[PDB]
């Protein structure tokens, strides 16, 4: 369903600070409410020395903006990670230059699909957004969002 | 702010049945909740004989999906209509071929801006969506939505 992975991914090199500039999802209800399931705001990507990928992120739960840490285990494919939860959830890195931008998707085999355009600073990278839009033409997305520099510096983008 | 109007608009010819295929807005909160302010689902456009434009639409209010009728008065500019309410609200027709598609925007001078891609049938017109996307490149939109043929036939797109 996501036929776009980064060739030659060096995962150690995605470590550190990231900003969820834009999001997009297969279904409107995955992103429309602040508490919508795919509305996760990346804080930080932390590769483990064994090539697993730890994602630190914020999520609006009930009232507060909550901190969450989730581990995405490595696979044979360098650009694909698994969170064995209620379903097979895969994290796929589509593309990155390591230092400005990183596109990735999360897909639950059930059909549910959300992708993000991550950037290193709180700025609108119009180039990174072009690349994001190009990889989404291929996908059955029905909601897209984008954040301004002010919202990027707030918790949960409020 | 919207520098894209249809040249040579014949307003009588937009009359009758329409479907809100896609929406997009300047701010996420204009479209994110089902009760979000710019989340209006067009039923029908009815030109009056004096060249005023009556919009019949559905809006999710409190619980139910409500019917609403609003009149947009004519101006010197054939493609621009006004709803004199709490602010100057203008309805602008950007483009149409009358028989498949119509792009229009609603703007409140305050900054608040929502645009829609209307189509005549419940079908995904990939061409009409391309034209919609081309007119939005020019605008400071931060949320976009799109509906499937099943949702187009439900009240309020549920
Ligand atoms: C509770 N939330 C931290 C995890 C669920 C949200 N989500 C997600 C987000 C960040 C990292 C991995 C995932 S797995 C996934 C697969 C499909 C969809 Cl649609 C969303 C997600
Ligand atoms: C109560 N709702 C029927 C009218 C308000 C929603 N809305 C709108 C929708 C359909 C026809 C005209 C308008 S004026 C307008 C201007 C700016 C924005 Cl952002 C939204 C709107």
């Amino acid at each position: 369903s996501v036929t776009q992975t980064m060739k030659g991914l060096d995962i150690q090199k995605v470590a550190g600070t990231w900003y969820s500039l834009a999001m997009a999802a297969s279904d409107i209800s995955l992103l429309d409410a602040q508490s919508a399931p795919a509305r996760v705001y990346v804080e930080e990507l932390k590769p483990t020395p064994e090539g697993d990928l730890e994602i630190l992120l914020q999520k609006w739960e009930n009232g507060e903006c909550a901190q969450k840490k989730i581990i995405a285990e490595k696979t044979k494919i360098p650009a694909v990670f698994k969170i064995d939860a209620l379903n097979e959830n895969k994290v796929l890195v589509l593309d990155t230059d390591y230092k400005k931008y990183l596109l990735l998707c999360m897909e639950n085999s059930a059909q549910s699909l959300a992708c993000q355009c991550l950037v290193r600073t709180p700025e609108v990278d119009d180039e990174a957004l072009e690349k994001f839009d190009k990889a989404l033409k291929a996908l059955p997305m029905h909601i897209r969002l984008s954040f301004n520099p002010t919202q990027l510096e707030e918790q949960c983008h409020i």
